[PDB]
């Protein structure tokens, strides 16, 4: 590790992270529903639609094992509630035996697919029941059609959005058993335990964004994934300013020259048992806080409160790091790689205007500190390429105007590969993580053309900047298929107030299913 | 039909050329392989050179003429090289003791161009063409080209040439000559022939669309824009109609006329018709936006940025259809039925005008709720599209400039396609291809469609959360077509050539190869 | 003198190139009686029609036979003279050797103006980047006096110029035909030691803020006065304080480079009959401190440009340093600091006190120029001279009133006002005479201080900022250069230079 | 301010407006700016593209 410097001793030197979540303690347990369903005990809630009927009534097919539930299902009863998506009810009763049980539904709408944001309506209606539940139960009866990647999908965001965080704080009870019915009960058992990986590689992702930047700095971000890397039993190396500049980080050392905290560029590596057929590198953008610099995020509207998100490219990698070194995929080198830093207002920050150099050489006009993630990642993926690697992605939250192309929901992905690029979209589906393949025009390339510099850091024109921006990494990839996935739209969730962790999946599925 | 006016010097029709220069060029297509004559004004050699960046000038074709061919020895050539756009002229005397012009338009490295590649290299031809009186070019062809680039060449050459001076008066420039002859040599030749007169109706389709977007406000209004496509669909033989406002409120536009109640110009829905002889396989409804000018109406353009300035080109989807409709009822494609459709109307600021907040009724009876008169395009497209699928086509494609958001999205060189149909954005996506118009395909994500859910009426016009305009945009219509294939192509970016200060007239071409094949 | 640095990688010195390939260029100008010569190269007629977009018509006999029937009316009438419009072409002359004959139209007006010549340049420099030339020939068919000559020659080198100090073929010879050709021989060479002058400010002002601080700046400096054996010194944060300048040190103290200030001085071999001090506003980045640049059009990312006016009076003592005038003494002075936001900055409200005693209420810390400007002028008048005269991007405002060509001159004696015009004329860097209003100087009475840094309502910045300034000079013929809108060239994206051959003039004569 | 296309005639101006007691200072009509006047469409624009 490293010490975290401080300006007063009430200063934190550590970011706090809970492994063992009550999530944790949950067992869960898959039965068929063509069997009938066992209702004597805690929180049972069915799970129901009505096709073609829009805001139908609920009706409820399955057998129960109790008569007081029984009568309580019957449909002149069951009519009074409709179908309507995320719609409950939920009542306490007694089950044939005197004790308390409660029974509810939540509506799955009018058709048939759900899609992933339906579910998640669906996940969230049901967990606002949880949160008021003491019953130490819950039983969800699927009367409705899932495949097995959004069974998991519903699991992973029940487990997601059920977990509170409360690192930072100074009614209900977590239940300590899940029951599940759905159809095929045998062929999903194999989906719980991944779930719940991907909820903690998620989960931790989320606690390392929602940590504040006087808690999340580039020092005790870099000692927490030594830590993570102690604990799963991968390779890890920090290095330092010392070492950077040996190897010429000009660029990513520019951005970082304001912070009192230096540089940490985080190195961890997974490599499988046998034989390497696959050598991958993820690099995560890890500003654990973007004010600006010399171009102060001051506009109105700018968001500088929630610039701790900043190093959400990073979290995601490093939940990657978790779900990877858990799960032990074959074959496969994997590398996680963040240059972490502070961009900050100093005597000693970089300037608008100032010419840089990146460690492969190329000099850099900056236009706007405000555009500093492209620059760390510009020497991140020189040193990437540098591993000899079969494919470099990178996940950042690079540019605001994905909320103006791609919105909320979707991430944007680019790339100088189509392969590499399907591949990314493949994972999308089967990690249930939306991305949209943007295109990277060639035609904007001019506008980086720098009088003095090599090239340019932003275009003066061009209001493209989410293209602008890959058309500027790509300037550093020279011979290797190389994606780039852009998340300042989807990180965080702005009605929530809270991270998504956005991209731990999404990163798992594609080196879990190549 | 007739443009009411304020006073006396305000104009009552859209001055339009049709017999323009470029139609009086006479041009020749030769097989390379015959060898280059070289007789008078200028012969200009597309040359590239495959690998070496920067490559030396190689002359590979014969040219039939000692002088001129000895001019062209590698030795004099090495000087030169190839990058894409440079240029040189060369000036020498033939065999018949003539003065002769002659030089090259560099290609670049890589043996296939882009459009944009190819763009640049006509650009770079023109400028050797302006600013010197000549007769005739001739082109020499020593790069590869499909008939598709080779089209898309003329194309652009035809229109990058022609320059608008429909409104200069004491400034027309006094020295702009046109060339009368066009020769092409290129291998291969006659199976290019008759991409030749294809080019020639592409670019004037092109440029009538561009005609129409250029021309200022006070020239083009709702009556003088429905007078004119009237005007073209006379001069092709197209059926049409234009529904004034007493028919409208027959057919309960709500949407579209309250966006035009502001306006001294009645609203105007132009309405035309191709159809094949024999048997009909395909009928398609294109629809164009056409607000003749965007103030913003209430919510006045009045932000840094808003280019309140440019607005008279907020009609451009209207151009595109009009000029689609050029092309079509000129090249007469079989087996289809085409309705070209577009409510036009202007969205200005007056008493009469319709206020944020105010509740409409559709034709199809939805209530809207107007949360910002500047968002005008996705009402007036409501009730076209309602319109449009009463028709009972197959195909409904509709092109606008809709949201600014794309300049934030692809920017200006793609336009967005939005659908609810896979297999007709596909075929947008193939026509995009074949009309070098560069097209990317964009989600219309379901998830941000309760934001527009209304606490009075049954819908919002705009998102209350939701930033990403274009989708937002293309979920309202999508409420608006109920059991057809739609798309959906946003051209707000592309439309304007920011840079040449002038109308691409982007989409004519992309609209015509969908319906061509 | 030793760069401070945050990382190891940060550049510790200015790159400077003193040996350009402008100054291998062999230039020769001849008679253009007796007719012209085309052997070689490119051959470039500037040709006028005074019509207006008329045809191009040569005049001049050419001595090959070949190149005179390109050049027949016939063939010329198919170009126009329309201003910085061109055409050239390859060709055989009699030799069978390869040369290219081509035109640049200088429109329809007899007397060319600055800005023409400009234009008329950048047309034949584009030609010049895009053709692999060995030699370049001028024939000269519009009237031009010795200083327009002069400015072609300046403009010409300077926009044929490249700089790639920070990026990872010329021609060898210049011919000129130009009727009465002797006369204006003797322009060439004061041409090329105003092209370097004018390039050398360029290369400070174009160098980012990164290699350009005030501590690389003033090393510059030194570098250059030994090349020139200029006698100089360098003031420091100690000595400044001695001097008590509170001004300029509280303008930097948010900076991590100290405060350097910059004094060279040029002295006759003679008897000094004038005595003038040349004063440039030297802040190697203006952020705007506290009251930052965050506003829509408030350009920080030029901000390296601040310290144009310490390039010009620097580009000033190099020419003046190599044409060595007699009979004057020159003290060229900067008072160099950068302008940044640090928890050791100066305050919006803060009051300091200037070398002369007068204290300051700062209303904006964005105005620092005119405050390190206070205390080089007190500096200045104590060194007993003839004239000051200080240049300085002061005002944004200046954007709004001349706008980027003009500079404006403000001044309190009209004598020296008039030689700062009649400099203007001959050096062709055009500047325009503006007032000092006094009935705006009550505006600038602090509630506390002894004068406020601003006002708070009247917009005419240019000329509050001169009423602030005339403050620190008591008995002295005074005259202060804005160069705010003309010193960074936006269409170009570089630097102009401006205000060296200007200075330098003024130097002269 | 005062503009104008003729010396004489400013100078009348500025005489003017030393025995009016109304005070005006010439100012210059800058012809590099003209280009910014014209307009792809019409003879001219009425404001410039580029120039404050
Ligand atoms: C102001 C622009 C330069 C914004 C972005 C880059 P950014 O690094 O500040 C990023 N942190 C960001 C994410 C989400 C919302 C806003 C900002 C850009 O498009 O370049
Ligand atoms: C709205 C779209 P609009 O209907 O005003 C459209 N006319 C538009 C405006 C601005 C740039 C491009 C197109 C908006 O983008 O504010
Ligand atoms: C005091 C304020 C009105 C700020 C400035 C003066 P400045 O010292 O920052 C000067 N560097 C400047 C030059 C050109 C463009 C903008 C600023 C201003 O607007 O004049
Ligand atoms: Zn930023
Ligand atoms: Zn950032
Ligand atoms: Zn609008
Ligand atoms: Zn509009
Ligand atoms: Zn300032
Ligand atoms: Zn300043």
């Amino acid at each position: 590790a490293s010490e975290v410097p401080q300006v007063v001793s009430l200063d934190p030197t550590s970011i706090p992270i809970e492994y063992n979540t009550p999530i944790h303690d949950i067992k869960v347990q898959v039965y068929d529903i063509k069997g009938g369903c066992n209702v004597e005990e805690g929180l049972t809630i069915f799970l129901v639609n009505n096709p073609g009927k829009e805001n139908g009534p609920v009706k409820i097919s399955s057998k129960v094992n109790d008569k007081q539930v029984s009568e309580f299902l019957k449909d002149e009863n069951m009519e009074k509630f409709n179908v309507k998506l995320g719609t409950s009810k939920h009542f306490y009763m007694f089950n044939d035996n005197k004790n308390s049980v409660a029974v509810g539904y939540v509506g799955c709408g009018s058709v048939a697919d759900l899609s992933e944001a339906d579910m998640k309506r669906v996940v969230l209606s049901l967990v606002t029941m949880l949160h008021d539940n003491k019953l130490s139960k819950l039983t969800v009866v699927f009367e409705i059609n899932v495949d097995k990647n959004l069974f998991r999908f519903f699991l992973e965001t029940l487990f997601y959005e059920y977990m509170t965080d409360e690192r930072f704080k100074s009614n209900m009870e977590y239940i300590k058993h899940l029951g599940v019915y759905i159809n095929n009960a045998d062929t999903y058992k194999e989906e719980v335990e991944k779930a719940r990986v991907y909820y903690f590689g998620t989960y931790y992702a989320s606690q390392l964004i929602a940590a504040p930047s006087n808690y999340c700095n580039p020092v005790s971000l870099s000692n927490a994934a030594v830590e993570l890397a102690q604990k799963l039993n991968l390779e890890y190396k920090i290095l330092g300013v010392k070492e950077l500049e040996e190897l010429k980080m000009g660029a990513y050392l520019s951005v970082g020259k304001g912070s009192m905290y230096p540089n940490k560029f985080i190195h961890l590596t997974y490599k499988s048992k046998g034989d390497v057929k696959k050598k991958i590198a993820l690099v995560g953008k890890g500003i654990t806080f973007d004010s600006g610099g010399y171009n102060l995020k001051a506009a109105p509207g700018s968001m500088i409160d929630l610039m701790k998100f900043d190093m959400s490219g990073c979290a995601a990698v490093l939940g990657c790091a978790y779900c990877v070194g858990t799960l032990k995929p074959e074959n496969v080198e994997i590398h996680f790689l963040s240059a972490v830093c502070e961009n900050m207002v100093s005597k000693n920050s970089y300037r608008p205007g100032d010419i840089i150099t990146a460690s492969n050489g190329k000099t850099i006009e900056v236009g706007n500190t405000d555009a500093e993630g492209r620059l760390t990642l510009a020497d991140a993926l020189v040193y990437a390429e540098k591993l000899g690697v079969d494919y470099i992605v990178d996940i950042a939250t690079l540019t605001g105007a994905m909320l103006y192309s791609l919105g909320t929901s979707y991430a944007g992905v680019f790339g100088n590969n189509e392969e590499l690029i399907n591949k990314i979209l493949q994972s999308s589906k089967t990690s249930n993580e939306p991305v949209w393949w943007l295109p990277i025009i060639n035609e904007y390339r001019a506008t980086l053309n720098s009088k003095y510099a090599d090239i340019n850091q932003i275009s003066s024109s061009v209001k493209a900047s989410s293209i602008v921006a890959s058309l500027f990494l790509k300037e550093f990839v020279q011979n290797t298929a190389w994606a780039h996935i852009d998340i300042a739209g989807v990180s965080w969730n702005f009605k929530a107030r809270k991270p998504k962790g956005f991209g731990v999946r999404l990163l798992t599925e594609f080196v879990l299913n190549d």
